């Protein structure tokens, strides 16, 4: 169903934001 | 249910964005 | 209900994006 | 209704991301 | 309807994230 | 239907965030 697909896509979004957070941490640390 | 799953994923997203804000703060500082 | 919880989480997301915008503004200024 | 509230919060979110893009452009110019 | 309004606001958010990716590219370039 | 349109726009958002992560990675490297 589409609500589950939406939940799954939000999970993917959370994962990409976690990647952004880590890269921004690396910029900050530098 | 999937509506709760969606709300929980949005909660995770809010938490990652708080992390990003914290790292960007550190970028501004350095 | 869960729709209200989703609207709430979106509000928290908007709040964090405002913090990000203010930090990116600080990076730009410096 | 909460669906309208959700649409409104997504509108606020789009507005914040436009503000972020503006500052990131200024960072790029610097 | 509000579901279409939500889909249209998500399309606006994607467009803004595109702009952010483009400016981050410009930052990485310089 | 609009729930599929929403899921599709969330997919486009995840794709743009993957692009931001990659550009921020490039900034971190630089
Ligand atoms: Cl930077
Ligand atoms: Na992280
Ligand atoms: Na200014
Ligand atoms: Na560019
Ligand atoms: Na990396």
């Amino acid at each position: 169903g589409e609500l589950k697909a939406i939940a799954q896509e939000l999970k993917a979004i959370a994962k990409e934001l976690k990647a952004i957070a880590w890269e921004d941490k690396a910029i900050a640390q530098g």
